[PDB]
């Protein structure tokens, strides 16, 4: 089935509509962040917005080989 969770209204009408939020910080659109990983190293989050303020996070790593 579908809308099985519910709660949380936005009675307030703040005026927050360029920003984001992930633990309690307020990033601008482009910025990047450090975060905890599913596993346990660190992804890191680059603010994107597309809204509210919608991000995406990706693994970092140098597991790029060399040519030549």
């Amino acid at each position: 089935g579908s809308s099985g969770s519910s709660g949380g209204s936005g009675h307030f009408r703040c005026d927050s509509s360029r920003w984001c939020h992930d633990n309690g910080v307020n990033y601008k659109i482009g910025e990047k962040w450090d975060r905890q990983g599913e596993n346990g190293q660190m992804m890191s989050c680059t603010c994107l917005g597309n809204g509210k303020g919608e991000f995406k996070c990706d693994p970092h790593e140098a597991t790029c080989y060399d040519d030549g």
